[PDB]
């Protein structure tokens, strides 16, 4: 991912200006059936799809184009696997529930959302982050060890360490209050 971009889409400014996209990495562990530790097993990231006469003609959103991956694309099905996921938005509602679907019938996966910034359509969505945590899977907001993370790992940095924007810290606390909220 090119520095623009990672600094464009996950600045967690509130601002809903300009950021259409989601991006969303993710990281893959196995879980050690003996030991505490959690092997490395894969990472990547990707966005939605837009809508697109020649694709997706209702658009694909990055969170169930990130399920299409999962499918065997990656290994195994009878092993304990951490999926964490670093979303610039949020869950949509329907794409709360997918993945609450998902992780229910799975059992050996335990997902990790840490998001940037809440997307929150102020009517279902809510209830979409309540239904992925009552499935189990633990949503977060990123804050500046997220954010690092993303950036040594996700991002053609060329060499540079990781810059925060100012009031990173500020933003990051305000949607944490606001998510503890949102779950109760
Ligand atoms: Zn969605």
């Amino acid at each position: 991912m090119d520095p623009p971009t990672f600094t464009f889409n996950f600045n967690n400014e509130p601002w809903v200006r300009g950021r259409h996209e989601t991006y969303l990495c993710y990281e893959v562990e196995r879980m050690h059936n003996d030991t505490w530790v959690l092997l490395n097993q894969r990472r990547g990231f990707l966005c939605n799809q837009a809508p697109h006469k020649h694709g997706f003609l209702e658009g694909r959103h990055a969170e169930l184009c990130f399920l299409d991956v999962i499918p065997f694309w990656k290994l195994d099905l009878d092993q304990d696997y951490r999926v964490t996921c670093f979303t610039s938005w949020s869950p949509c509602f329907s794409c709360a529930q997918e993945m609450a679907k998902f992780i229910s019938k799975n059992k050996h996966v335990s997902l990790c959302i840490f998001t940037a910034r809440i997307y929150d359509d102020q009517g279902r969505c809510q209830e979409g982050l309540r239904t992925l945590a009552e499935a189990g899977a633990k949503i977060s907001i990123m804050t500046y060890s997220e954010f690092k993370h993303c950036w040594d790992t996700f991002v053609d940095h060329q060499g540079c360490p990781f810059q925060p924007w100012d009031g990173l810290d500020e933003h990051s606390q305000d949607l944490s209050g606001r998510l503890r909220a949102i779950l109760q």
